[PDB]
RNA sequence: CGUCGUCAGCUCGUGCCGUGAGGUGUUGGGUUAAGUCCCGCAACGAGCGCAACCCCCGCCGUUAGUUGCCAGCGGUUCGG
């Protein structure tokens, strides 16, 4: 599933900003810039994709983590296709670590979906309506993906590595398996199941992660065509 | 019971950082009479405080009309 031409969308960014232990991943910097081995971007989407198919057909949760502007929507997207836990906004410290005490919260918003479902008392103060809803809303804001997950992950998928130190650390922290996609400014050795390829051009995340999820969605039964994507 | 002080504060649970005392949260930007509320944040919640629920006063209504009141009509000893 894995194509070809992923040349005609990223190999890669950013000049000397590093991470040295990213070396065997690069080719050259030929604008002044590092540019990835394409090769090893296959050959790694081989090792990689074959541990995201296994784990699709075992029937295990894989929970998205992209929060970075570019990525935010395409992650919501794609995440939603495999039907699939994601965080697109805010990471929460402790989501994982802390598990049992943040699903504290998706409750609340539960009974907060039930309450608002009607009418239980609408006899409820007016300075108080405002209030529920605007915590209604703040919820959604942050645990509408993180809602699915109503059990720890069986691994994770991180957009940037770098930017999402703290997911990284949490899953880690757990044993639990980190995939990700992972450009020159990224620590390889903190990452399982490495994408090593431009993070930051939604091009290229739309590329991996969409692909990403046709696996997931084959694996599980039955397959499907193009998903949504901005140009 | 007094006092600091009606001052806006004092903490806990779990997670995270530290060998450790302990830190974080509770800091930060805005806001309020207020840890008041908003936004942000390795923190996410919870409690005791704050506020509100109670009393008096200020407007109005309903229910009542004496021992209280007297607008209007009668007597009016000349004082509802
Ligand atoms: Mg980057
Ligand atoms: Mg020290
Ligand atoms: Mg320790
Ligand atoms: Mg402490
Ligand atoms: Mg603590
Ligand atoms: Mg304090
Ligand atoms: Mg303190
Ligand atoms: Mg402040
Ligand atoms: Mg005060
Ligand atoms: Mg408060
Ligand atoms: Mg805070
Ligand atoms: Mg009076």
């Amino acid at each position: 599933v894995k194509e070809l031409l992923e040349a005609g969308v990223h190999f890669g960014h950013e000049r000397k900003r590093w991470n040295p232990k990213f070396a065997r991943y690069i080719y050259a910097e030929r604008n002044g810039i590092h540019i990835i081995d394409l090769q090893k971007t296959m050959e790694e989407l081989e090792r990689t994709f074959r541990f995201i198919e296994d784990l699709a057909m075992r029937g295990g949760t894989i929970l998205f983590v992209g929060t970075k502007k570019q990525a935010q929507d395409i992650v919501r997207m794609e995440a939603e296709r495999a039907g699939m836990p994601y965080v697109n906004q805010r990471w929460l410290g402790g989501m994982l670590t802390n598990f049992k005490t943040i699903s504290q919260r998706v409750h609340r918003l539960e009974e907060l979906e039930a309450l608002f479902a009607s009418p239980e008392i609408e006899e409820r103060p007016k300075k108080e309506q405002v209030r529920l809803k605007h915590e209604l809303e703040r919820l959604q804001k942050y645990l509408s993906g993180f809602r699915l997950l109503k059990r720890l992950p069986d691994a994770i998928f991180v957009v940037d590595p770098t930017k999402e130190a703290i997911a990284v650390r949490e899953a880690r922290k757990l044993f639990i398996p980190v995939i990700a996609l992972a450009d020159t400014d990224s620590d390889p050795d903190l990452v399982d199941y490495i994408i090593p390829g431009n993070d930051d051009a939604i091009r290229s995340i739309q590329l991996i992660l969409s692909r990403a999820v046709d696996l997931i969605i084959q694996a599980r039964g039955g397959v499907v065509e193009p998903s949504p994507s901005y140009a």
